[PDB]
């Protein structure tokens, strides 16, 4: 893919070309340029500098950031006890290790929420995590390795809620190779309570995967769940 060829591929996906059109604008690059810039935080010149090929050439979220389908509901939980079903393991990490990194992302919610996240083993919990490759049977496919990393559904019945992982990535918990899980699945699950993606490049919401040791949590991460859950 050439730089332009990214932009053009980056800018569809994301929802910023939708946007675009709907403004009269989607001619020339230069006005979804613009609207990224805005939603991510970056010098807004609307040029494709190298600010904003950095960014697009970034690992991130496969969930949209202007718009997302029509889902049911009001997309937010309307029952205190969330469950969590692991529909099946990568082989990357240890079967104990990935439990452990879903039950950490939870826990980081769970202090902050006044909802409580239970592991069972059935297709009927809240939340379904699963990994997946490439088209992994919900017409949202992955994009080989790098690029989106996972992606999540708002609260709702079915697949909403739902949790999927790009297993074409290599997991770990991002030390020396491949992505932290327990980051991944910590931002995921902040879309399966209800969040959308944040435009403060410290938030855990913010769409691209940025590697810490420190607590992942931001103020705008603690207040957009205060916003959902009463
Ligand atoms: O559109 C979504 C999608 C996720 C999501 C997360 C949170 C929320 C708000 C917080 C309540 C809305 C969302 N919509 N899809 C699910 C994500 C995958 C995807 C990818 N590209 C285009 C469309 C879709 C469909
Ligand atoms: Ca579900
Ligand atoms: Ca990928
Ligand atoms: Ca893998
Ligand atoms: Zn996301
Ligand atoms: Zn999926």
């Amino acid at each position: 893919l050439t730089d332009r060829q990214l932009a053009e591929e980056y800018l569809y996906r994301y929802g910023y070309t939708r946007v675009a059109e709907m403004r009269g604008e989607s001619k020339s690059l230069g006005p979804a340029l613009l609207l990224l810039q805005k939603q991510l935080s970056l010098p807004e010149t609307g040029e494709l500098d190298s600010a904003t090929l950095k960014a697009m050439r970034t690992p991130r979220c496969g969930v949209p950031d202007l718009g997302r389908q029509t889902f049911e509901g009001d997309l937010k939980w309307h029952h205190h006890n969330i469950t969590y079903w692991i529909q099946n393991y990568s082989e990357d990490l240890p079967r104990a290790v990935i439990d452990d990194a879903f039950a950490r992302a939870f826990a980081l919610w769970s202090a902050v929420t006044p909802l409580t996240f239970t592991r069972v083993y059935s297709r009927d919990a809240d939340i379904v995590i699963q990994f997946g490759v490439a088209e992994h049977g919900d017409g949202y496919p992955f994009d080989g390795k790098d690029g989106l990393l996972a992606h999540a559904f708002p609260p709702g019945p079915g697949i909403q809620g739902d949790a999927h992982f790009d297993d074409d990535e290599l997991w770990s918990l991002g030390k020396g190779q491949g992505y932290s899980l327990f980051l991944v699945a910590a931002h995921e699950f902040g879309h399966a309570l209800g969040l959308d993606h944040s435009s403060v490049p410290e938030a855990l919401m913010y769409p691209m995967y940025r590697f810490t040791e420190g607590p992942p949590l931001h103020k705008d991460d603690v207040n957009g769940i205060r916003h959902l859950y009463g």
